[PDB]
């Protein structure tokens, strides 16, 4: 490649291959990356402030302590290239194709390259009035590339702050510095004081005696690249499970044997539930044979102290309940019922907002997923289940208990197309989580290695130990990331006589919003990832 | 596992965006306007506490649950964790991390015959699955608005074990275990 | 006389960090003499945690 | 490599391999080196002043003549790359791993490379007010590399001034010019004048008639390297002896047969030494059968005129006694007893001090090494050893004699982790030293060759013989040193029932001191290298 | 038989093998009866006789 030869080409195509019941989706993605010089060459450890809106007093009785961002971290000069997000790999029509023709999909293979490295220095001549800026190629300067393939580094590539590569192929991407948490205690007591209505800090500090500091240089080998050089990751193979591309409408009342009914005789008539029937009923209940007290084998969904706030070591955190739609309880569209473990994506120009300088937001409420709908405040429990109706006592409402148990069947959220993460690392604990609250794929072994890049420092002639960015020629780079993500789906064929509602843009949206305007700005649409009804049983 | 885990849900995954401190006494400054995924319909206060996560470390529990089965009462154990983050006064002994106590004698590693010795195993290194039930809360909605006095509950004692939960067992307890 | 043979299989622990670990030892507030025979031969065995060292969960 | 291809990568990992009783430690180190143009292109010979604090008069009666730095040297335009120091090869957790799992360790192999050479010239445009600095790549400029593999050059790579490559992988390193001593006489008489209380200079001058001048260019072949060029040393094989990773607590009173004792009967009682016993005793002593006069085969440690000042040709120099702990004599921690041949490392930001612009210092007092403790002033000798106690005469104290002899067993200091040298050259004399006062490894054949580098002069268009740095374009370079040091240890397994004290940070230190702070500054901890007790006999 | 209380460690690659030998001298008396017996017990120390602690001490 020397200096005047390209080290790679550009492929953003998505390819579909249909054979029998199997579909193969090959996602090519290419992104032009802009990289500045690291703001310091040092690893730093520091903690933060509370963040916006955290209380200074007891005006809200500590209910606003949920606003806590406090944390301690070890700053690292390195930058992270994270492709862990749909949209980085597929455009809307491609994902529409995926969710129309596939009933489920799995991850199979991931390959990555970096190439066409350009490193430039900036010179500024003349005084302020005639200040002129010159951009010169530095042909011998170096780009540093570290891929942690053994997952020895703390995994922070979950896309929860949307640090991923941008979604639209023709725009440049910038990178965020790699940083990870260190050990700190952030205990806040929200039942402090008399009346237990006051919040007080208990322990807020870094745990130095226990702290773990793992710099890139001593943990992984580092490749050094000049302009004629290219880099390849080598193959990565996913070990994961398929995600369902369907939504389930069936509750326990929708499943199994139907209550015996005699048909209506004419157009306005309704069926009539049969009175004297046989069957299995819960408890000692036979007189009122009713669908509600019919015994079942399983139970769909579970209740939960919804929007549980944990307050662990390190501060409060939402303990998520199961995802479900609040549409069956909605009524007034003005009031927003958040309790189905709904999520909200806040995003920007590179992540699919149309307007620069203003962020856009999509509230994902999971409206199709019903039948695991389980709003805690609406449930009840009674002392006995019999032919007799229990008294006022013997009947309880508004309990907020966790009903997850050995008989429970429940769906995860599934793919959230534009902004959602693809994979996640499995926590290394004795009891592995059964399912993921956001990312559709859980990597059984290590996830794809974190790809970290840093522009090597380009020093001036005078190197002083007291100096930081003074003895550092101002330097920046551009290069090209390419990636190949292979997906394996199973074909979707009609299971019904009538017409399906096929995947498309969200309900209240018009196509123009997702199309370039006069100046070239447009948004990407949310696509559900469970887009179509299927039977649970 | 021969290791202890210090990471809670607030210690795991992506770090809240922060600009670095410029000097020795300064702390990092959490960035205000950022993108990301947040729970519920919450975007105005982008905060680490309401950041969405894939899993949850630890679970709450009606700690020192007494069962009273057939055959009499028995402790239904919650998960092991350290109470060190809540401790403060060393005089008061917080037992709630499913701590255990070994009572032993001369042949089992006590020095004095005729008197038994005892070691209270409180699991001090295991933090980040620390989950003291009385300190938790739940709120009706999660949004840009702070819920009122009603709509906010404390001191519930519910079991939060569920399909998203990741939790460690106690591990080897060397002499007596 | 009872005799027994118990075979264990471990996986090696190698440094995952730059800085120094706190290596397994006696419990905090304890002195070594407590775990050593005295004049008449009496001593205690120390508690050892079995999860003795930090590691990353994720 | 041309101009746009990297000639090497970065590996700072340390690798441990355990098989049976053998451990293999592979230390990879990579350092980014900043090199300026030599301050002159000429070899120079000159002598110096006395240095700070040397007396101008007889106020201290010449006791302060120990402050003499006088010397003569032959300045050389070349710069030395010296990796001879722990810390350049291992981070604290790696060395902790080494001293926890190994009872002894040997040096086995050393390999080195230089690569990714970048040479730049600086241009300054405009007058003072609009002075602008331009940094341009000089693609055809040369770096000169000389490795003296035959050890024909004077060996000055002992790390006694801490000239070694820095200890923390992500910071740049600078180099010191190669220089060596020439023949000079620096004789100072401290017993001059009446009363013999006056110091007077006898001979202070360069010995030209005898002097040896060995420039690099006529002694070794020199490699010339452009930006696309790399350099490798080839394999070096150490011939040395293993160093002990244990400290010895046993004196002569701790070794061998124990004095016969009847046991105590209860908890507060002490053993009772038996009175009438048999045995071998020194001299004609039988009535008081005592452990002190028990005969032994050997003797642990030796006494010495501690802090011996030699005053040779070339000036005063400390003649070191054996290393030992003064902890058994300490009492007051305020007074610092220096007499165990303790050492002090003075170091800076690149060598493991946290603060730039201020140097840090660690006093290495060797506190674990007891039982060879031999404080000269505390000893005595008596005319006879018998059943009778000698009179006042016949008994002598405070002698300061050297007791090293054919029965003596004594330990060297061992590895001093952050700042200590690794190897040393053997002096070529008739009687080779038996052991080293500092460096743990003595190279039986030549040590690793000195790696010398110099940026070739880049001349202006007008070359004048009267000119020095005027006809020399201002030029500097950066490049990457990598090295591989292979160590072979023997595994350490428990020799006792009870718990060991395992290697960790020094006593009065907190972990935060050895962890990066808000701005990225931290210190490296001293690690003893003899960290754990073992039996001598 | 003989007596081995040694513990042995073997390191190969990533694998460690720990062989724990234990030997104990056991003192055994004659069984206090030769019969199998079935019986129940009392409550044990500290179980309440009354409602002073409202049954909190039934634990
Ligand atoms: C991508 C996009 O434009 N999002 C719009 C959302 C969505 O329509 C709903 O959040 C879907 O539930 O509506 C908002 O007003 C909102 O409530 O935050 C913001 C924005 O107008
Ligand atoms: C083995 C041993 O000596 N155990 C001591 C314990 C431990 O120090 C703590 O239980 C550790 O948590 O302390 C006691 O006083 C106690 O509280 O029962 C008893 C005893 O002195
Ligand atoms: C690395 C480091 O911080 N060294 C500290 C030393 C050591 O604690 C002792 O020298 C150990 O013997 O103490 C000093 O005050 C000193 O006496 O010179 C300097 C400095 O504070």
């Amino acid at each position: 490649s020397g200096v005047g030869h390209s080290t790679g080409n550009y492929n953003n195509r998505t390819e579909f291959y249909y054979h029998g019941d199997e579909v193969t989706i090959v996602c090519h993605s290419s992104r032009h990356i802009h990289l500045n010089m690291s703001e310091s060459e040092e690893y730093k450890i520091y903690d933060t402030d509370r963040g916006p809106r955290f209380p200074t007093d007891q005006t809200l009785q500590g209910r606003d302590t949920i606003n806590d961002s406090y944390h301690a971290q070890v700053e690292t000069p390195w930058f992270l290239i994270n492709p862990n997000s749909w949209g980085t790999w597929m455009n809307p029509a491609d994902f529409q194709q995926l969710t129309t023709t596939c009933r489920e999909v799995t991850l199979e293979h991931l390959d990555q390259t970096l190439d066409n490295i350009v490193i430039k220095t900036v010179s500024k001549q003349g005084s302020g009035a005639e200040e002129t800026t010159q951009y010169n190629n530095d042909l011998t300067a170096l780009l540093q590339v570290a891929l942690d393939k053994s997952n020895q580094l703390p995994w922070v590539a979950d896309n929860m702050y949307l640090d991923s590569l941008g979604y639209i192929p023709w725009r440049p991407c910038k990178l965020k510095q790699y940083s990870y948490h260190v050990n700190f205690w952030n205990t806040i007591d929200i039942i402090s004081g008399p009346q237990q209505n006051q919040w007080q800090q208990v322990k807020k500090e870094i745990r130095w005696d226990d702290l773990q500091f793992t710099p890139i240089e001593t943990t992984t080998e580092i490749d050094l690249l000049r302009t004629g050089d290219s880099w390849t990751s080598g193959p990565y193979k996913f070990n994961t499970k398929p995600t369902q591309l369907s939504y389930h409408w069936q509750s326990t009342r929708h499943t199994g044997s139907v209550h015996p009914t005699d048909p209506p005789n004419a157009i306005g008539q309704q069926g009539q539930n049969i009175r004297d029937i046989n069957g299995w009923q819960w408890g000692d209940r036979s007189d009122p044979m009713s669908a509600a007290t019919r015994v079942s084998n399983f139970h769909i969904g579970y209740s939960w102290p919804e929007w549980r706030i944990h307050y662990g070591s390190g501060g409060p955190a939402i303990n998520p309940g199961a995802p479900f739609s609040q549409a069956p309880w909605s009524t007034d569209p003005q009031v927003r019922l958040t309790q189905g473990a709904s999520e909200k994506a806040i995003f920007d120009y590179n992540h699919g907002d149309d307007d620069p300088a203003h962020r856009d937001q999509w509230w994902q409420n999971n409206l199709p997923i019903t039948g695991q709908t389980n709003w805690a405040p609406k449930n009840a429990h009674q002392a006995n289940l019999s032919s007799n109706v229990p008294s006022r006592q013997e009947f309880w409402t508004q309990d907020y208990h966790n009903t997850f148990g050995p008989f429970t069947a429940v769906d995860d959220v599934g793919i959230q197309y534009p902004w959602g993460a693809i994979w996640t690392k499995t926590p290394d604990t004795t009891h592995k989580p059964m399912m993921s609250a956001h990312a559709p794929f859980i990597c059984k072994d290590g996830p794809p290695g974190q790809l970290l890049v840093k522009l090597a420092p380009n020093y001036t002639e005078n190197l002083q130990t007291d100096g930081l960015g003074n003895n550092r020629i101002v330097t920046y780079a551009t290069f090209w990331w390419t990636g190949k993500l292979i997906l394996k789906g199973k074909l979707r064929l009609p299971r019904q006589f009538n017409l399906y509602n096929l995947p498309g843009r969200p309900r209240g949206t018009e196509a123009k919003k997702f199309l370039p305007n006069e100046i070239g700005h447009f948004e990407l649409p949310f696509m559900p990832g469970r887009c179509m009804p299927n039977y649970t049983m």
